[PDB]
């Protein structure tokens, strides 16, 4: 039984603030955010457009959304899923 540190996701944030726009770092930033039951964090950081997203990072979005109650956000994102840009 290992405890978890909170000086992790510290350092995680950091790495993507200095680099937003490589959907890698963010897309590792998202997971963290839902792990530690942050699910309004993922959501407001999502719909700033100045941040890269990735399909891992949608899904992210996603789960939070439900976290929160938000039925309506989570339908579209989904929707979003479906269609990648021309094949499904």
């Amino acid at each position: 039984m290992v405890a978890v540190s909170h000086a992790m996701l510290a350092t995680r944030e950091q790495e993507a603030n200095k680099d937003l726009t490589s959907p890698d770092a963010q897309a590792a930033f998202y997971k963290l955010l839902l792990q530690s039951n942050y699910p309004q964090y993922v959501v407001s950081r999502f719909e700033t457009p100045g941040i890269a997203s990735s399909p891992e990072c949608m899904e992210l979005y996603m789960e939070a959304l439900q976290r929160i109650g938000r039925h309506s956000e989570a339908d579209a994102v989904r929707q979003n899923l479906e269609h990648h840009h021309h094949h499904h």
